[PDB]
Parts: C-alpha cells; structure tokens; sequence
C-alpha cells in the first residue's frame, strides 16, 4: 500500500543525500528524485542492492537487487537488474540533482525496494557494455561511496 | 516472503548497537535479538515507529506503527501498537543483550516492519499503565536515543 519510499545516503566521505520515492499507481512508474551531494563532477552508478543491511557499512547491502538473475544493464534495458537504475550526473559543485522515472522497480510487489539499499558508486555505470563479465554484473561502477536503507514515507 | 532482517541503530549520542529479526514461519512468531551500547543502567522503550524515514533523525519516522488505531500497551497486552515491543534492559556496562520474540509484528503482510524505524528510547515504557495521556501514546519512555531503518537481511 505504500506510495512514498525514502533514503538518506550516508558513508565514509562527504558522499550525502536523501533520495525520494513515489509510485501513485501500484502499475505504475516510481519517480525517483532528490539531490546528492560530495561527489566527484561527472556521472555515478546508482543502484538498489539486495539487502538493507548496513552492519559493515556499504558492502553488506550485496550485489544488484536482481530477483530475476539477469545480466546487469541500463534502466532501458530489457536484459537488466530490477535495481539497475543507471547513472546519476553531478555538476561542478558536487551536486547530483536526481531525476529519473523507472517502471521495473516497485514499491510494493516481488520487485519492491523498500527495506533494500540504495547505493551511489565511484564511477560511471557502463550499462553492461564493458564487454567483461565485471560490466554484466556491476557495471564497472566501482566503489561504494554512500548508501542507505530505503524506508516508507509518509 | 522475507524471513531475515536487520537493524543498525544510530543516534545523535553515543547509543548504537545491531538488531536482527527471524521470522521462520510467516504465520510465526519474530525472534528479534542483538546488543545495543552506550545506554544508561535499565530499561529503555523499545518500538516500532510507523516510517522508515531518517531525514529528520529519528524525530521524522512518527509516532509508534498503529495499523489497527490502538492504544498503547505492552507486548503482552491485547491493547497495544503493533509497533509496541516494551521495554530492554541495559546492563551496568551500558549494554543490552535483546532478546524479544514477538507474535504481533511481522517481516510480510500487512503488520509488515521491514521498511519501518526501530527506536530505543531514554526511559522505560510504562506500558499504558502511567495515568495519563501520554501513556496511552508513548508509554512516556522520552526522547529518542538512536534509530534505524528495518532493512531485509540475508
Ligand atoms: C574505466 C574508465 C572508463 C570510463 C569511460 C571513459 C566512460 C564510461 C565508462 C562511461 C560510460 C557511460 O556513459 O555509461
Ligand atoms: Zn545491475
Ligand atoms: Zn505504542
């Protein structure tokens, strides 16, 4: 029943945000919007990882959000991650004003990210064209820089 | 559905510790255990509020998770919150070892908590025996120690 989902970014750098979730329709598109700061100009991986669990920090959230074990891609793709949300582009001050609309993620359902963690990586998402098998499975969008548990709004 | 999940809890003071949540059965009771530190000697409310949003602290997550628009009450009692697990009990070294297993909550369906804030409190939960209108709310446990999003755990 939930129509607003939440997450407020955090990790060991000045890598924050809070990132806003809202889906009126339960067939419908999430809207995903919000503003990271403390990033290096340029485009960063964004993904929802399997698991809101943040007891080592990042990296206990585990890989890619993937319950149909497909190969990672861009949100466009139809070979991707349900948490494959592409990239997010900071400007010259660090700044990610976030803005995506995405009809693969849910909030409610088998593709529901509540309770799972958001994640915003080092570098750039390659959306699977890397042509490795680290780019089928991550991208190649490196370290983890902040993350957060996605939680039900009001 | 989910059968794991996983608190880290996290404050404006030195109060942070990691609970976990098993639920075998998803007709079945919630184990909910783990060690929270840097608490003062004695009992601190310990509750399920209704949002999982950290934006504000734990200030923003509101009130207790009241689905079923109930009074206050103590985990035993059938007049309670869902949201309303008592009390745990710091040690003289500032440390609680939880211990709870509770029949009310649950990590599916509609009394679902992954997703929702798990917040230990200054001062023991009354219960909704304290004669007054807060008690019936918040059991008057006080201010909010640390907090963190119920996230699902593998
Ligand atoms: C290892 C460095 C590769 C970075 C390359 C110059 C740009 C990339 C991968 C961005 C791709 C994209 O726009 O998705
Ligand atoms: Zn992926
Ligand atoms: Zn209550």
């Amino acid at each position: 029943m939930a129509t607003k989902a939440v997450c407020v970014l955090k990790g060991d750098g000045p890598v924050q945000g809070i990132i806003n979730f809202e889906q009126k329709e339960s067939n419908g598109p999430v809207k995903v919007w919000g503003s990271i700061k403390g990033l290096t100009e340029g485009l960063h991986g964004f993904h929802v990882h399997e698991f809101g669990d943040n007891t080592a920090g990042c990296t206990s959230a585990g890989p890619h959000f993937n319950p149909l074990s497909r190969k990672h891609g861009g949100p466009k793709d139809e070979e991707r991650h349900v948490g494959d949300l592409g990239n997010v582009t900071a400007d010259k001050d660090g700044v990610a004003d976030v803005s995506i609309e995405d009809s693969v993620i849910s909030l409610s359902g088998d593709h529901c990210i509540i309770g799972r963690t958001l994640v915003v990586h080092e570098k750039a998402d390659d959306l699977g064209k890397g042509g490795n098998e680290e780019s089928t499975k991550t991208g190649n969008a490196g370290s983890r820089l902040a993350c957060g548990v996605i939680g039900i709004a009001q």
